[PDB]
């Protein structure tokens, strides 16, 4: 970083900020699980994850769930953060669409419950375990809903590798569409009812009002991460997959104006969420209300986590003005 | 190909072979719709499609559905066949994973219903129309089920492009997995209840017995297509995405022995279907029985169509021995 100090715009959110009472114990347990997995090969990356307190994100985004549910979700978050850093955005696989695409089938077969992972397949061994643990506390329909979100997330990583390979910044329209699936947020939304020990009916899950609120929550989390992860992403492939970079490139903005435009889109998405929620509230069933409250806790908890996590704050210059 | 006449092995199954009474009328209507769409730019491809009688595949795979259901499904089949030939396998774009991957977002945005297609985007305009027509006769959960199968099918085309790019024949284990989604069969199974005017409940649809029968049927349709489409596929990228090529390459088989091994895998999958169907019979509700009869009609109808279609038969050498009934 060179140039005058950047102002990080606020990310206003009226949703309740809560945290699971089991945060400390489960964060430590889940980190131990990750450290034992060999999903991360470097002691530096493992320690970076320990300092990042991934279980604090789990606890803030799922504040109501029992301890066993929090531990399962926290393990899933650790899998995602590790996969993101070690595989998806790694130099080996992340710059070749063909290579990443051809590497997925064995992992997809593990996800389907069709294939035993090899002893050397750290991500496969962990994914098999998580599939079995989710299956113990979820209906076939809930498991397939989760599995579907994971497959789309995996396929979306090929699109990222494609952009890296051709050295292009994706266009705003392409980026905002694919950003809903490149971040695996839907895989976490898929575990809200499972974690809470309830089951949304197909008609509730797929209701246009519920899908709209899910999509807006997913936009907010994607764009909020883009704003706060911008500095650390600058060190890796020019922060290519980041709404700040995408808007700065395709609307020819200064970095400071791109940051403000991302905050404007956040404020617009919050307003859209509140408008649709008012309509949903007229019919919403008990499970639907719990799920939507789940989305609100996720959006707000994510912001609280990201403003304080060693994963993001360290890369911002000392003179950065935080909101 | 081989310097010795090939025999194509039979693909038997104990499923009823039926045809929708509206076959002739709907095939012609759906072909007219395809012609008007401009998804195909070459007169030669359009005429090849007319001769292929794609509506007879729709009619054989969906023999029970009312005329409006058959027309919607036939239009969808025409979309898939056109997309397969003109976009997925027809262009140099299909030889670079990064190019195909970057082409998909506009189409995904149309599928999600959040983008008006460009006036010149033939595939986009037709997909938007089909999404709306399916939405008129399907619950939101049924529409999302179909949408999910289409997205996986589209993503599966990048995997094919990846194999073309590095010029490798995929391994049997990778190929048999990805073949379930490269051929869009699940997108057609997704319209069985919709077409029939009924709705499988979530825990019926997602029941392990129903998923297993759907997966075995999907395997059968993929492998049966691979057997009969082998000859025409030699004319485009050395039949790379074909179980015959995959087994011949990776199991060091003659072409003749590879054809026989595909037929053996067909028979094994039919036997597995009958084994699992016996378990499903013990609990199956009427909607589940109609859906499973749907899978049976699809497998049998697809074979009946493929043995006779101008799409496949013409590429086989004159001395090829075709199977008995
Ligand atoms: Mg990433
Ligand atoms: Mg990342
Ligand atoms: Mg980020
Ligand atoms: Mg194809
Ligand atoms: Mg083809
Ligand atoms: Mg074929
Ligand atoms: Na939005
Ligand atoms: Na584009």
């Amino acid at each position: 970083f060179t140039g005058r100090p950047l102002h990080i715009p606020p990310l206003p959110c009226p949703f309740p900020s809560e945290i699971n009472e089991h945060a400390d114990a489960v964060d430590e347990e889940s980190h131990t699980w990750l450290a034992a997995s060999h999903m991360l090969k470097g002691a530096d990356t493992v320690e970076h994850f320990r300092r990042s307190k991934i279980g604090t994100l789990a606890a803030r985004t799922n504040p109501t769930v029992p301890r066993d549910s929090l531990r399962l979700i926290n393990d899933w978050y650790n899998w995602l953060f590790a996969f993101d850093d070690a595989f998806c955005e790694g130099e080996l696989m992340g710059h070749r669409a063909s290579a990443l695409a051809r590497a997925l089938p064995p992992l997809l077969e593990i996800l389907d419950g069709r294939r035993e992972p090899d002893g050397s397949d750290a991500f496969g061994l962990a994914l098999k375990e998580l599939l079995h643990r989710i299956s113990d506390v979820a209906s076939p329909a809930q498991v397939d809903r989760w599995r579907t979100t994971v497959k789309e997330y995996l396929f979306a990583q090929i699109w990222e590798a494609a952009n890296r390979e051709v050295d292009l910044i994706p266009t705003p329209d392409d980026y905002v569409l694919m950003r809903r699936i490149t971040g695996a947020t839907y895989t976490c939304f898929a575990l809200i009812d499972v974690g809470g020990g309830y089951r949304l009916e197909a008609e509730e899950w797929h209701h246009p009002d519920v899908r709209t609120l899910s999509d807006l929550a997913c936009d907010l989390i994607g764009w909020d991460n883009d704003l706060l992860s911008y500095a650390k992403e600058r060190g890796n492939d020019k922060a290519r997959h980041n709404l700040v970079t995408v808007l700065a490139t395709h609307k020819s903005l200064t970095l400071q104006d791109a940051l403000l435009e991302v905050a404007q889109m956040h404020n617009d998405a919050v307003a859209a969420f509140l408008d649709r929620r008012a309509a949903l509230d007229r019919w919403a069933t008990l499970p639907v209300r719990k799920y939507v409250r789940g989305l609100e806790h996720w959006v707000r908890g994510h912001i609280a986590f990201s403003l304080g996590s060693a994963r993001y704050v360290g890369a911002w210059p000392d003179d950065t003005r935080w909101p």
